């Protein structure tokens, strides 16, 4: 091992993408051991500020931002799904109706959050009331709250793929889910990508569908 | 239908406490269904602001803050430890020196993090240069990077697992580790705790000493 790294890769990704980006960083760093990587993980507001200040090589976001000279490339599905404990009575039920589901307590992200609005918007179309027991601003906090028995959640499928994930939390088979959403690679269009970043972007675009199969992203 | 405990409970905790606090709310609410609980998860600057504005009943942080009239209750040790993959050559080695550890690449959190600054200060105290090859802003990313073979990390004990996931990490026996850090519940001392807050605090102390007993080892 060497102390000085002839090249650097600066990434900033939306919080939920923390479960997926390291699956690329790992094999990339094994191929190019002379690179040091910096990875920032933050919400949409944080990422916009970093783009505004031009801090990183590459950004991973859900929705492409307005007001910036950027190139945007979709690369991966981010489906939102119903999550609960494996011990829940509905855990193994097939085709759970949205009515049987609405009578369940939920732990969701804050109002105005992407996942929260999707389930609220969906619950509006069937004129049903969503029973919100607790509002948490963190994927990890929500999953901890589920295993404490406080109810079910709507989370991105990628929160189920933590390293060493166990069958203790599981995706529920529910009508109207998964709700399709996408992740995009974003970078400033005014300046050319560095060689390291361009090499990583190509890897991300060519390698992500292999990983999508290995973690079994639902195409639903 | 006789609930002796009804009230409002407002909690605010430092980010790392998302790994132990939200899972406790579940059984607490199952025991006291008449208590309405809100939980805010934020960083140190955010938490300090909330204490200043008197927004919550109880606050969970590591080091007690300066400049506030507060009562402080210790409740859980969350020590910092060296972790690597089980297949690493050092995995089963006894009494690894910091010199020996310093030849390895490290995967750490960003600057300003508790784990990063503790590790930088310790290695500086032995005039050792820490090879931080990957600076990753997420424990989940760090754990994947470890399992990918990219090197070693420093994490707090309760971050070594996550809700529904037990990655195959191994704690290394290393001189200068574990670095003890104590977590505290704090509340303004000018006002008596509300009945519900005192009930939650008593619960938090009882369940944390349960966790402490479960991992107890001989100390000096
Ligand atoms: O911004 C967040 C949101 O929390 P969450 O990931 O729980 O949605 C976290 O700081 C990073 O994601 C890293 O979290 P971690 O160190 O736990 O991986």
């Amino acid at each position: 091992h060497h102390h000085h790294h002839m090249g650097q890769l600066r990434l900033a990704v939306i919080t939920t993408a923390k479960y997926f980006i390291p699956r690329l960083i790992g094999p990339f760093c094994q191929r190019y051991p002379g690179i040091n990587v910096s990875l920032k993980v933050t919400n949409h507001e944080g990422l916009i500020n970093r783009i505004n200040d031009n801090l990183d090589d590459l950004y991973v976001l859900s929705r492409p931002p307005s007001g910036f000279d950027i190139t945007v490339q979709p690369f991966l599905d981010n489906p939102l799904v119903v999550v609960g404990p494996a011990s829940h009575p509905l855990a193994n039920q097939r085709g759970i109706s949205l009515e049987r589901l609405a009578q369940e307590p939920f732990i969701l992200r804050e109002r105005g959050s992407g996942t929260r609005e999707a389930t609220e918007q969906l619950f509006a179309a069937h004129n049903l009331n969503l029973n919100v027991k607790l509002d948490l601003g963190s994927n990890e906090a929500i999953k901890q709250a589920i295993l404490g028995g406080l109810g079910l959640a709507v989370l991105s499928y990628h929160t189920l793929t933590s390293a060493g994930a166990t069958p203790e939390l599981k995706m529920f088979e529910v009508e109207g889910f998964p709700i399709h959403r996408q992740w995009h690679a974003v970078y400033p269009a005014g300046k050319q990508l560095s060689t390291v970043a361009a090499t990583f972007l190509d890897y991300l675009l060519t390698e992500s569908q292999r990983i999508a199969a290995d973690i079994q992203i639902p195409e639903s």
